[PDB]
């Protein structure tokens, strides 16, 4: 009882740590994407599909993140 | 009992969402790697980046291993 | 009882896998940051990317803090 409570709370707490890390990593990722796009632009045709997949994965990540924020509990 | 199941399942669901996000972030990261690599090629060659290339291969392999590892461990309650 | 332990241990092992993947992705991410910065420096100066650099740093430190914070909370059953 006291055991299981401390265990599950600890588990729940680290889930919030992992999620917060994932969100920060995503913010970092979007910054790198911008940097690349700006470099391709200083030297963007032929990168249409590349742009599309990025948008695809980015949308999915943002969806999953939002879906995780609501699933999240702070015990 | 009812409390335990709901709390546990909720935790299991949360983990599957975190994993899915990690996978999509990995797919996203590999796209940026290529993007950089193609820029480096467009500007002596890609010489001097052999070690850089190495660590990427190292971490990429490790991530993919850990992901597959997490897929086989993951449960869909 | 036997059910709960096996289920809770499985969950904890999964968290360990997810965390390790996040650390490896972070290593990979920092490699991409370097690659970009070196291309920016090889093509006026890196002026105008001050704010960009600052946010990279901001999120990077936050990630590393969150990672270390998760390594402590981490248990191996």
């Amino acid at each position: 009882a006291v055991q299981a409570r401390q265990l599950l709370s600890g588990i729940v707490q680290q889930q919030n740590n992992l999620l917060r890390a994932i969100e920060a990593q995503q913010h970092l990722l979007q910054l790198t994407v911008w940097g690349i796009k700006q470099l391709q632009a200083r030297i963007r045709g032929g990168w249409e599909e590349w742009d599309k997949k990025i948008e695809e994965y980015t949308k999915k990540i943002e969806e999953l993140i939002k879906k995780s924020q609501n699933q999240q509990i702070d015990l």
